[PDB]
């Protein structure tokens, strides 16, 4: 019995709303951070660079006992969407390949879903203003769930090329104030989302409102950065994975910042959410997050 | 852009002649052993323990600049023991071109790489071949070794003699079934170990001076097929030093010195001591899976 293939449109049908992903992801992150008592086996992501094409192949395997599912997501990103992904789903009991599915929409919706979880815990009292840095796939996915989950009075956006932000602004529903600089976009912003593939810092702490929350999603490479030192050093730093951040996050590696806690620890109440101080959630993506989503799809697909 | 799926039989048809599999395997091994300047990017394999089901998931990604190929092998082994899938990507844009069964590929390249080491390291007058084990790898090894070499006597030992006899009357030529490892390896010139043994079964005291051993089995850091004596007194060749020092219980638990990588011998950097007793420890490498995958895909897309 050959494995089933699930198209991008097959997946989204059996995926449904991005915020429906939230409670299972909350469980996955907590289980992960619980370590040996959490049932999650997840080594740090293996990345092989394709220098000849300025690209990378990410391989993210995971087993999760609670979901009893065995997965591997393979993602290529190059500096045809920039990010291409496929998820493999195995029978954890015998090991046969069950399904090969398009991983792009899972990646987009799950990443947005995790940022929202961290945002819900860490956004300051009186979070009226949201700012989005970037205008790619993740920006759309984050915009959809953040306007769904939260109630911002104003949304700002900056992109490297202003045309794509204005395009973004006119495509999405609801008003978007396109700003020509990051300084303008984040000034007075209570929640900031950085979803660019920049490699040198675009976000400087001096522009950041005291107590603001930052979701740093991009710069998933040891030599890449989105944030400067002042922000990385002065803010309370949360990550999805401590082992992954110390190996793959240039924002963490180069700044020399102390990781305060893993987001899963907070979810379980093992660590506090300092919503009143300036916070940074540095997200690098974890295989267990993909696991949960792909498991939801196949199970739906099977019924 | 839905990926292609090649069945095991489909892969099996694209890999008929070994006379097309070994030359690119040799080239790949040569380039790998050169390090990064050789153009092969191959992280040590990641293994996910699934003790909950007494099983493992092996993950083996690779890129090669020389043939511009980007692949990932995903192997699962449980207690068909080994189930593999090989993914082939487009290097320039990252799209997944194909998903193929990787059990046939695994069997083929493993047997072929062993034959490459054997062709180089077998002693003068190699008349007796000895196979320890009777699984998938024993078959694939037997087919290529009898095609490539010319032994007068082929022997086999297996933990379950029933399986050894089923092997003996399935393969074409005459295989002599033995009731002990010592009986099988005594006087043997080439020895192939493809067992799931976790504690030493092959002992240096039994091994003919000058014999070549292809140790393929034990690929977990606490499992081993060969004893301290043999590991330390033979000239030790591996596919990868980095994998060996991580995953080979045979090498780690004996403190044995690695003389060379196989690619180093193919390239000319290190000599093939065919007159000394030699051991080639194969752990399996992502680039070997890559080579086969590209060969299959090139033929398939023609
Ligand atoms: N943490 C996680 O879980 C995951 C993280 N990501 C990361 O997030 C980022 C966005 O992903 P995605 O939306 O799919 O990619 P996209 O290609 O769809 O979007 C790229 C965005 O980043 C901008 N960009 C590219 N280079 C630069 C640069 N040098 N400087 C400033 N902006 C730049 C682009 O702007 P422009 O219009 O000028 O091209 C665009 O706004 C990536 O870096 C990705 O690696 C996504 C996967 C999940
Ligand atoms: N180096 C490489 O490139 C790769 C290495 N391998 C490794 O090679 C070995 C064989 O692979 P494969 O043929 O596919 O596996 P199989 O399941 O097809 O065959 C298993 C063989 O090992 C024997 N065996 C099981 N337990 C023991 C034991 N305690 N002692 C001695 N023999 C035992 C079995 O005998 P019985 O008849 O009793 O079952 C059988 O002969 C494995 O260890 C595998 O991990 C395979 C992938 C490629």
């Amino acid at each position: 019995r050959a494995p089933a293939f699930l198209s991008a449109e097959e997946v989204q049908d059996h995926l449904r709303s991005s915020s429906l992903l939230i409670p299972p992801l909350e469980a996955a992150l907590a289980n992960f951070s619980k370590g040996p008592d959490g049932g999650v086996m997840q080594p740090v992501r293996t990345v092989v660079p394709v220098a000849k094409h300025r690209g990378f192949l990410g391989v993210m395997p995971a087993y999760s006992a609670a979901e009893d599912a065995l997965t591997t997501k393979l993602v290529t990103f190059y500096e045809v969407p920039s990010h291409q992904a496929s998820v493999l789903l195995f029978d954890p009991s015998n090991g046969s390949l069950l399904a090969v599915m398009d991983g792009n929409v899972i990646t987009a919706k799950r990443t947005a879903a995790v940022s929202a979880i961290a945002t819900k815990l860490l956004k300051p009292p009186g979070s009226d203003v949201l700012c989005i840095l970037g205008a790619g796939v993740q920006a759309y996915s984050h915009y959809e769930i953040f306007t769904e989950q939260f109630s911002f009075k104003e949304v700002r956006m900056w992109n490297r090329t202003r045309e794509n932000a204005e395009k973004f602004a006119s495509t999405v529903q609801g008003d978007v104030r396109v700003c020509s600089s990051v300084q303008e976009a984040v000034t007075g912003a209570d929640v900031i989302i950085t979803v660019t593939m920049a490699t040198e810092p675009i976000l400087f702490g001096e522009w950041v409102k005291p107590g603001a929350h930052i979701n740093a999603v991009g710069a998933s490479r040891p030599d890449w950065r989105e944030l400067d030192d002042e922000l990385m050093r002065q803010a309370v730093l949360y990550v999805d994975s401590r082992e992954a951040a110390l190996k793959e996050s240039g924002d963490v590696l180069l700044s020399g910042a102390d990781i305060f806690a893993e987001l899963g620890e907070v979810i379980s109440g093992a660590k506090p959410a300092h919503c009143e101080k300036t916070t940074v959630f540095k997200s690098l993506g974890m295989a267990v997050e993909d696991l949960v989503a792909a498991k939801l799809v196949y199970d739906s697909w099977s019924s």
